[PDB]
C-alpha cells in the first residue's frame, strides 16, 4: 500500500511547527508525501503542509 491517498482528518489539530497545517473532523486531506515520525505532507482546507497522521484516517464504507 501506497501514499497518495484521499484521507479524512477525524481528530482537530492546530499547526505547531513551521510548515505544519491545521486540521478538523471531517476535512478531506489530500496526501503528498510521507512526513517524519509519523507525520504526513499534504493539503486541508486549502492549505498545503506537514500533519500528524494519527489525525486522519482511511476511508471506510
Amino acid at each position: 500500500m501506497v501514499p497518495g491517498r484521499l484521507f479524512v482528518a477525524i481528530k482537530p489539530y492546530q499547526p505547531q511547527v513551521d510548515g505544519e497545517i491545521p486540521l478538523h473532523r471531517g476535512d478531506r486531506v489530500k496526501v503528498l508525501s510521507i512526513g517524519e515520525g509519523g507525520f504526513w505532507e499534504g493539503s486541508a482546507r486549502g492549505h498545503i503542509g506537514w500533519f500528524p497522521a494519527e489525525c486522519v484516517e482511511e476511508v471506510q464504507s
